[PDB]
C-alpha cells in the first residue's frame, strides 16, 4: 500500500512489534521494510508475522548494517516506492557496568551504532523528505536518555546524544513540514560474568553492582510495559495532524523527571536516585 | 607543589586560561599538567606562562591524543607525583552546518573526542581516586549540552553525552568520596564554505544557516565572558567541600532552560527557540 515505512533494527524487542503492528493494519494503508543487522535472524519477524496473516507484500526484508554507509546506501535504495514517507530510527544496544570494567572496543560500538548510526540514516533519509516538503521520523528513546542511572554511563551518554540530536533537528525542521518525535520508552517487556567484572573493578564498586543488578530485577517486574502498548505510542504519534517532540509511553518516571528539572545543579536528583538504588 | 592536576586542551579557549591560572596561584599549591593533542602549539601556553611569571616547574607540558588509549596510558605514567588529585576533562570539538552537508568522518571525529575520549581519561583515572578514597574531576559542560541549537545537531548530540555520562557516575560515586561536576559554559571570549555547504544541501536549509550563522554573531557580542571569569568558576567548585552537579558560569541561559524543563513534551521550547533564532 501507501505510507512507505522503513523500520530499523527489527529482529527483537520494540522494532519487530512495531513492523508486525503495522504491516498488518486493517486498514492496509502501510508498506513495511522492516531491516535487520543479520539477515540469517529473519526468522522470528516472519513466524509472528504469519502468526497475524500480514497480506502478502506489506513487509519486506532488507540487511542494513548501521555502523556502514554503504549497507545504509543500498538499503535506500531497495525502496522501489521511492519515498520513506516515515523513517523510525531504532537500532539501538545497551550497556551494563562499572565504567572501569568497560572495553573500549565496546563504547566505541554502543556511540556507532546508537548515535552516529542515527545520524547516517537521517543524512540518507532527510534531504527528500525536505525536498517534499513531507515527512515523518520517529526515533525510540528511552528514561535512561532523559536521566543517568548508575552503571549505565555510556548507554545513557548514547541516549542523552539522540535527545540532542532530535531537538537540535527540530527547530531547523520546523518550517519545512517534516516531522521528527522520540518515543520516551521505559521497561519493556523484552527478555558480564563475576570473574571478568570483579577482575576489572573494585569490589566496592563490584559490591553497589549487585545492588543495583538487585533493584533493578525488581523495578522491571512492576514497571514493565506489555510491547504491543509501546507500539502503541508509535501509531499515535505517525497519526498526530501536528506530533510534540517527546511521547512518554508511561508517566511513572515523570516524577523523577520533575525534580531533575527544579534543581539544575543536580544535587537533588543525584541524592535521590543514589538512595532510590541503593539506600 | 602539592594538589597535583592533569588539564585537557591546552592550546587555547579555556584549557589554557585554566593552567596558567593554577599555575601561578599566589598560594602556590598546584602542580599543572596541561596536555597538548599537538605538542608543537606548546607556544601559547607558554608565552602567557612566561607572562604570568609562573615559578618553573609549577607547569608542565604533555602530549596527549584522547583519541587513542596508548597516548592517554603514556600521559598516566609521566605523573611522577603519583597521583592525579584534579583531573580537568576539557578536550571538545565543535560543528557547524546543516546535518546533511557533515560528512561521517567528521561525526565521527567530534564523539571520538568529545565523548569516547572523556571516558578514556575517566577509565585511566578514576579507580586510584576510588581507591585512595578522594579526588575531583571536572567536566567543561555547555549550553549546547542542555538544549539544542539549530545547525549544532551533533556538538549538542555529543555535549548530552557527557550530561548523561557524568550524571550516572555522579551517583555511583557519591560514597567514594570522589568528586564529580560540570562546568556549564556559555560564549566564552574566545575566537565550511558556502560553495561546499550550498554544494551539499537544499538552498532553503542553506538560507536559514546563514540567517542563524547572523542571528549567532549577534548573540556572542553581547553574552560572551571573559575567560579569566570562566576559568574562575573551575576554582570555585574545585574549593567547594561538596560541590553540586553543575556549575553555570553565567544565568542568562536559565530562563530558556526552565521553560524546557515545564513543558516535556518538548512543542514549547522548540517554538520558542526556533522564533528566537529566526524569527
Ligand atoms: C532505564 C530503564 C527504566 C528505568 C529503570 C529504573 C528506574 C528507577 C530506578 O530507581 C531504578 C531503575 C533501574 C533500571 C532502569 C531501566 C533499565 C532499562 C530501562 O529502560
Ligand atoms: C552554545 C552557545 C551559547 C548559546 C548561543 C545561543 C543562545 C541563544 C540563542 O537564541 C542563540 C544562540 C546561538 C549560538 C549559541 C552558542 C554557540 C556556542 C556557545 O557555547
Amino acid at each position: 500500500a501507501r505510507t512507505v515505512v522503513l523500520i530499523t533494527g527489527c529482529s527483537s524487542g520494540i522494532g519487530l512489534h512495531l513492523a508486525v503492528r503495522l504491516a498488518s493494519d486493517p486498514s492496509q494503508s502501510f508498506k513495511v521494510y522492516a531491516t535487520l543487522r543479520d539477515l540469517k535472524t529473519q526468522g522470528r519477524l516472519w513466524e509472528a508475522a504469519r502468526a497475524l496473516a500480514c497480506p502478502p507484500g506489506s513487509l519486506e526484508t532488507l540487511q542494513l548494517d548501521v555502523r556502514d554507509s554503504k549497507s545504509v546506501a543500498a538499503a535506500r535504495e531497495r525502496v522501489t516506492e521511492g519515498r520513506v514517507d516515515v523513517l523510525v530510527c531504532n537500532a539501538g544496544l545497551g550497556l551494563l557496568g562499572p565504567l572501569e570494567a568497560l572495553g573500549e572496543d565496546a563504547v566505541a560500538s554502543v556511540l556507532d551504532v546508537n548515535v552516529v548510526g542515527t545520524v547516517r540514516m537521517l543524512q540518507a533519509f532527510l534531504p527528500d523528505m525536505k525536498r517534499r516538503g513531507s515527512g515523518r521520523v520517529l526515533v525510540t528513546g528511552s528514561v535512561g536518555g532523559l536521566m543517568g542511572l548508575p552503571f549505565n554511563d555510556v548507554y545513557c551518554a548514547s541516549k542523552f546524544a539522540l535527545e540532542g540530536l532530535c531537538e537540535s533537528l527540530a527547530v531547523l525542521l520546523l518550517p519545512f513540514g517534516v516531522h521528527l518525535s522520540l518515543i520516551e520508552c521505559g521497561p519493556v517487556h523484552t527478555a558480564g560474568s563475576p570473574e571478568e567484572v570483579l577482575d576489572r573493578t573494585d569490589i566496592h564498586t563490584f559490591h553497589r553492582f549487585y545492588q543495583y543488578l538487585a533493584q533493578s530485577k525488581q523495578v522491571f517486574r512492576e514497571a514493565a510495559q506489555n510491547p504491543e502498548e509501546v507500539a502503541e505510542v508509535f501509531l499515535t504519534a505517525l497519526r498526530a495532524p501536528k506530533p510534540t517532540l517527546r511521547y512518554f509511553t508511561t508517566e511513572r518516571f515523570l516524577p523523577l523527571l520533575r525534580m531533575r528539572l527544579d534543581d539544575p545543579s543536580g544535587s537533588n536528583y543525584v541524592t535521590a536516585m543514589h538512595r532510590e538504588v541503593f539506600g
